């Protein structure tokens, strides 16, 4: 079953965005983007990421969510963009492993899950991030429309 992706993302965000304290900024098309993925599994992928940015903020700090599509390859970019701590540049590509945390004490799973339920459904994920700048998370999904 096929779900449209802006609708499903903007009330996500809108039930983050109405509870307790924190900014959001929003780079979302009107466009009718469908997705093949269960509501249940991109709810906990984007919940995780959401909740890594929040998490990991400070201030009046600002969460930038971006669809773009690559018509090309059939895939939506999908990113949450955090000013936050950041991720020491040998633990980059080591944050979606396992139980691995940065630094008994947490358990390290979130972004484990949420990069296999990407890659379930046939998309990827990464992190780009400066140590005391912040982290944006970006992964894609087949679309159509
Ligand atoms: N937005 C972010 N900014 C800075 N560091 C991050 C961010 N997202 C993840 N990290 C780092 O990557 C590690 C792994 O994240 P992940 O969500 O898998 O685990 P966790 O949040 O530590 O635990 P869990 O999500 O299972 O409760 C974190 O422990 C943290 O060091
Ligand atoms: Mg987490
Ligand atoms: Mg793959």
């Amino acid at each position: 079953m096929w779900i449209q992706i802006v609708r499903f993302m903007s009330l996500i965000i809108d039930r983050f965005e109405m509870t307790k304290e924190q900014e959001f900024i929003r780079n979302l098309p009107d466009r009718d983007l469908y997705v093949e993925i269960d509501q249940d599994k991109i709810t906990q992928v984007l919940d995780n990421i959401i909740s890594n940015a929040l998490k990991y903020s400070p201030e009046g700090g600002h969460v930038t969510f971006s669809i773009d599509v690559n018509e090309e390859e059939e895939l939506l970019y999908i990113s949450v963009k955090d000013e936050g701590i950041g991720i020491p540049k040998k633990d980059v590509e080591k944050v979606f492993d396992r139980f691995y945390r940065v630094d008994l004490g947490g358990t390290g799973l979130g972004l484990a899950i949420a990069k296999e339920m990407v890659q379930a459904h046939g998309g990827d994920i990464w992190a780009d991030s400066i140590e005391g700048k912040g982290t944006t998370i970006t992964f894609t999904l087949p679309y159509k429309e």
